[PDB]
């Protein structure tokens, strides 16, 4: 049972196809049109069904060319309102019908952000983008909003003619809108069955540049050239992903670089990955996020978690493939360096939540929990830790990558549970069952806190980061003079970040140490968002008032939750910046992404 969905379950009826016909109304901040759902009964004598909705206005529901009865139920908080439809004729098992729903979205849709022209790069045109994961699709259109159901889709989207529409689908042409010559209709086809959380839309002043045989980069013109360079490894990473995972089935692999308020590093929308502009470091150093999004083309998009309780299946396998792609590109010592970094990130997560907290379990129970509230590094890093440990238990990366390919193959176009994964693991490694039987499954899958066993990690690239961090932590005032710009001489940007992550784990440091770091290392000058993020965190946590405006600026000039949430949190916890932090949030709140606005609000207890 999917405890995040109010719709009829897959055992009752299945959506097979969505045809979406809509217009994007920027003056009203609404999407208006029709969702025609092709629905297959899984039951005998089916007379009604329920769909998820959230903040939708339903005009009418039509089956066989006649309006039918429906009802919207009481709102259930973040789940929205169940929509029961009365079918005009009882269906037998496997019978399919088309249900056409006339709807309009609300300006407050939790799936959508609408930006004024001034919130964009060009300053001339407004911009819309969606983000449906986990359960925000109901906020765009009525649907069985559960990843246990996979469907194909087609769409025609009417937009102001000077603007461009894109979706998580193959572009299927454009014409002027016969009903309004100030408009264009963009058309789309997604013929690979997908969970509805993968439905995506952007409308804006978009341009494109080709960067590979099957990849265009899209953004506002101001960002095109930089994006093309930053993401040029994309094809090389695809070929590696295909070798590890099997054929890329989705046709194109385009990238869209969003405006700065996009809430995540990336979103694996099929045919069109969405990424944050915080990746634009200028040197391709944040490309693991591309490797990650590519990897989802197999783990997540082909093999899908059945409910959000098993999100780790999506994230853990993706991070595992991610790290392999980067290891292939940059060497096994680097994969290990990043693997160990992730364990670091997990200690952070477990420390923040508390070692007994329910969100630190690998498999969570989302009954009455908002997924956006439960969301964290845990499913990513505890999932990865599990796989890396199993990798080391069963004979190394070559062997376990055999399993990953078999696993993807076995479960393509399907939605699965942790038990499905574990069943197949045991079947695949039948001759290694005794060894599999040594794993403390109950602790790994169901217990809170750090895993019962830490994997083995090569230390090569990590040592210098630990060594420098230890020098700073153990230093007294008369040692500060010994620190010097040349300390960083042989460290890559990755290592600079790990050094800062190491140090941040022991924060606060004395204020004088942190001032000295700025003096000798000039971290204030680094634009790499991962580094700047951790450095500003260390500064605020060490009570440096100078850093207050820098932290406020980064928190608000971009909206990647990864960065924005802990920066506001740090600023709220520093007494000198507490008032300004609350004030700043309150001022930006209306113009933020709705999910980000919601979470920063809870975070700040405002
Ligand atoms: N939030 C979650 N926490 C633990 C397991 C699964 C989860 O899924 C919810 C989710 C996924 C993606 C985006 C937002 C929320
Ligand atoms: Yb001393
Ligand atoms: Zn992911």
């Amino acid at each position: 049972v999917d405890t995040c969905s109010l719709a009829s379950p897959a055992s009752v009826c299945r959506t097979k196809h969505l045809h979406l016909r809509c217009s994007v109304d920027f003056t009203r901040r609404t999407l208006t049109g029709t969702a025609a759902l092709t629905v297959q009964s899984q039951e005998d004598n089916l007379r009604s069904l329920v769909l998820d909705t959230k903040d939708l206005t339903i005009e009418k529901v039509v089956i066989n060319g006649q309006e039918v009865k429906y009802a919207l139920g009481e709102r259930q908080s973040y789940k929205g309102s169940p929509m029961e439809i009365s079918l005009p004729i009882a269906l037998s098992k496997n019978q399919e019908i088309v249900i056409e729903i006339s709807f309009e979205t609300s300006p407050k849709s939790s799936a959508l952000q609408w930006l004024t022209p001034e919130q964009t790069s060009g300053k001339e045109h407004p911009y819309l983008f969606s983000q449906c994961q986990a359960i925000h699709c109901r906020a765009i259109l009525p649907c069985q909003d559960t990843p246990s159901v996979k469907l194909t889709y087609t769409a025609e989207v009417s937009v102001p003619k000077e603007l461009v529409a894109l979706m998580s689908a193959i572009r299927d042409g454009e014409t002027p809108d016969p009903e309004d010559p100030s408009r264009k209709i963009y058309k789309f086809i997604q013929k690979v069955p997908i969970p509805c959380y993968l439905i995506a839309l952007v409308v804006g002043a978009l341009e494109s540049r080709q960067i590979g045989p099957r990849t265009l980069v899209w953004s506002e013109k101001e960002q095109v050239e930089k994006s093309a360079y930053e993401f040029s490894e994309t094809e090389s990473m695809l070929k590696i992903a295909e070798d590890l995972g099997g054929p890329y089935v989705w046709g194109q692999y385009d990238l869209l670089v969003l405006p700065p308020s996009f809430p995540y590093g990336g979103m694996e929308n099929p045919c069109l990955t969405f990424v944050t502009p915080t990746l634009l470091a200028g040197d391709k150093s944040l490309s693991n996020v591309i490797a990650h999004e590519i990897s989802h083309s197999w783990t997540g998009n082909l093999v899908t978690n059945k409910t959000w309780d098993h999100f780790w299946l999506n994230e853990g396998h993706t991070v595992y493939l991610e790290r392999h792609i980067c290891g292939r590109l940059f060497g096994e010592k680097f994969r290990h360096f990043n693997a160990l970094g992730g364990w670091g990130e997990l200690q952070n997560s477990v420390k923040t939540f508390g070692e007994t907290h329910p969100f630190t379990k690998l498999v969570v129970d989302l009954t009455d929990i908002d997924p956006d509230v439960a969301y964290s590094s845990v499913p990513y890093e505890k999932g990865f830790a599990l796989l890396f440990y199993l990798e080391q238990l069963l004979g190394g990366p070559e062997i376990f990558l055999g399993f990953l390919k078999a696993y993807v193959e076995k479960f393509s176009y399907k939605s699965i549970t942790t038990d499905d994964w574990k069943d197949f693991l045991y079947s695949y490694f039948k001759d290694k069952v005794d060894v599999l039987n040594q794993v403390d499954w109950n602790a790994w899958l169901y217990s809170p806190g750090l895993p019962p066993i830490k994997p083995n990690y090569d230390m090569t690239l990590t040592n210098a980061c630990i060594a420098l961090s230890q020098r700073w932590i153990t230093a007294k005032e008369d040692d500060l003079n010994s620190f010097n710009a040349t300390d960083l001489k042989d460290l890559s940007s990755h290592q600079l970040n790990e050094f800062l992550a190491q140090t941040l784990q022991r924060a606060p440091l004395p204020l004088g140490h942190i001032k000295r770091m700025q003096e000798v290392y000039n971290f204030n000058a680094i634009n790499n968002s991962e580094i700047r993020f951790r450095w500003l965190r260390l500064c605020i946590q060490s009570k440096w008032e100078d850093a207050i405006p820098l932290a406020l600026k980064m928190a608000t000039e971009q909206g990647r939750m990864k960065f924005t949430r802990p920066l506001f949190k740090d600023l709220a916890a520093f007494d000198k910046s507490h008032d300004q932090a609350v004030r700043t949030y309150q001022e930006h709140k209306a113009s933020m992404h709705p999910v980000t606005a919601m979470l920063v609000g809870k975070d700040l207890k405002v």
